[PDB]
C-alpha cells in the first residue's frame, strides 16, 4: 500500500527480522521507527541462502513465537526489502550468459552455460573448471592442472612430507637425500687408478 | 487475500507444483486438500537455483500444458510457500557480513566480502580460498596448500601412480626403488679391503 | 492486476531493467513495447546472485536516478517475470533433498542435506566432497583424491616442475635422472673380474 526509505538500525539474525528508521520526515515524531518486521529469504525445505544484511543497511518498508516464512510481502502488516546498489555493476556482477553469485565485489562463483565454472576472487586466486580441465591458480605464483589424464603444477617449491622438489625439478627427501647429488660407499676394493660406472639400482 | 497452515502430501519436480493437507480445521470437509499448486522457484534465463521441498514440509497456501513462472504469488489462484525454521540459525547458516548457502546445517558455502571463500561440511572436510592461498582440508589428518608460489602437503602416505612417499618424507617409486634405500651393483673390480665412495648420479 | 506474455528485446544489466515487446496482439499498435521496466533480483547487504536474463528469453508483464530495489512487483507501475522451462528437468537440476546451483543443464554445484558437496559440469569433470574425502575427477583419465589423511593421485603422467612420474609410477627429474635408471662413476679402482655392491646412498 505504502512504503519509505529505511536505514537499517539493527537486525535480529535468529528471527529474520529488522529494526528501521525512517530517512525522512513522515507525513508528530518525524523519523519513525519499525521493529521486528521481517524480509524475504531464499529456501525450501532444509535448503536456504544467506544475504549479509546488516545495520547502515537501506531500503524500504511496505505496510499500510517462531517462524518463518520465505515471503512474507503482501501478507505481512509489514516488511522490509534491501535497495542494493548495482548500478556500478562490471560484467563480473551482473552477465548475459553465467549465473553468478557474489559478494562485495570480492568474492565470486561462476557458473557459465557452456561448462566452464570459476570460484575465485578479485586477488586472482582461482579454481576453474572446464569441460576438459581442472585448474587451481594460485596468484603468487603457482599453478596446478588437471587435464588430458595428466597432473602438472608449475611454479615454486614443492614440499611433501618435508621430502622437496625446486622450482628447476630438482628432489631432496626430507633426510637429504638428492636423486641427483647422492652418493654410494663401496666396501671391500683395491684402492687404484682407474674408474669404472655400475649398473641401475637393485 | 486468506491463507492456511499446510503440510506437503505429495511435490511434483516437473511441474514445480505440490499436493497441500491442511493442518487445521477449515471455517464441511474439515481438512481440505489442494492440487497442482505451484511455488516460487529462483531463476532467470537458462540458470536457477533449486530449493528442496519435499513431501513432510510445512508451509501456507495463499488465495482467495507447460510451465513454469518463477513468481506465481498474486498472479495464480493460489500458491505454496515454505515455511523453513531459522530460529535456531547459528552464524553458520545466517551472517552479518557473509553469502552463505547451506543444506541442513550439514554442507556449506561461504562468500565473505574480504576475499574468501569456505566450502565445507560439518565432518570438517575443507575447501577454502583466502587473498593469497588455496587450501585443502582432509579432517582425516592431511592439509594440500597452495600459497606463495609454493605447493605444500602436510598428512600421511603420498600416493603418485604407485610411487610412495612417507608421512616422514621418504620415497619408494612403484617398483620398491627407495631413494635412500638403493644400491648399485658394481662390476669388474678387485675385491680388496678398501672402501671408497662414488660420484653424484650420471 | 493484467498481464502479458512477452520476448525480451533488450537488456539493461546496469539498471536492472528490460526492453519488452508483446507476443500476442493487445486488445491501435498490436504489438506494444514497454521500457526500462525493471525485475526482481536476489540480494542482501553486499551480497547477490545474478542470473543470466537476455535478449530472446520470454516472460510476463504484469501491471495496471539510481536504484535498485530486489522485489519491485505490486509497487512498480510494472515489472518482468522470466517464465523458464522446468517440464523437462531431471534429478540433477531438481531434487527432494539437494540444493543445486545449475546454468543450461551444464554447470552445476549440488549440496546434499548429509555432508555431499558435487561442483561439476556434464562433462564429466567434477570437485567432490563426501563427510571423509575430497576428489577431484579429471574425465580424462585422472583422480586426486584426498581420504583418511593420505593423498593419491591415479592416472597419466605427473609433471612438479619439470619432475616426472609415469603412469606406472617411476621417476625422473628435470635433468633426467631417474630414480630406478641412474648409476655413479666409481674413481679410484683397480680394474678386476669381480662385482660388489655398494651400500645405501649417504
Ligand atoms: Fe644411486
Ligand atoms: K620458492
Ligand atoms: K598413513
Ligand atoms: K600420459
Amino acid at each position: 500500500h505504502t512504503s519509505l526509505p529505511v536505514r537499517v538500525i539493527g537486525v535480529d539474525y535468529g528471527s529474520k527480522t529488522v529494526t528501521l528508521e525512517s530517512i525522512v520526515k513522515n507525513t508528530e515524531i518525524d523519523y519513525p521507527t519499525f521493529h521486528d518486521v521481517p524480509f524475504m529469504v531464499n529456501g525450501g525445505g532444509t535448503g536456504r541462502i544467506s544475504f549479509p544484511i546488516k545495520a547502515g543497511d537501506i531500503g524500504v518498508v511496505v505496510f499500510s513465537s517462531s517462524g518463518t516464512l520465505i515471503q512474507p510481502c503482501g501478507l505481512y502488516p509489514a516488511c522490509f526489502i534491501p535497495k542494493i546498489a548495482t548500478a556500478t555493476d562490471s560484467s563480473e556482477e551482473v552477465d548475459s550468459e553465467k549465473v553468478i553469485i557474489s559478494n562485495n565485489k570480492q568474492t565470486y562463483a561462476s557458473f557459465d552455460p557452456n561448462g566452464n565454472i570459476s570460484v575465485y576472487n578479485t586477488q586472482g586466486m582461482k579454481i576453474d573448471m572446464t569441460p576438459n580441465s581442472i585448474v587451481l591458480t594460485d596468484a603468487g605464483g603457482g599453478k596446478l592442472t588437471l587435464q588430458g589424464g595428466t597432473m602438472t603444477y608449475k611454479g615454486g617449491t614443492v614440499n611433501l612430507n618435508g621430502l622437496t622438489i625446486t622450482p628447476d625439478g630438482r628432489m631432496t627427501d626430507s633426510g637429504g637425500i638428492g636423486l641427483h647429488t647422492h652418493t654410494h660407499p663401496v666396501r671391500g676394493v683395491e684402492t687404484g687408478g682407474s674408474t669404472v660406472t655400475s649398473d641401475k639400482p637393485n
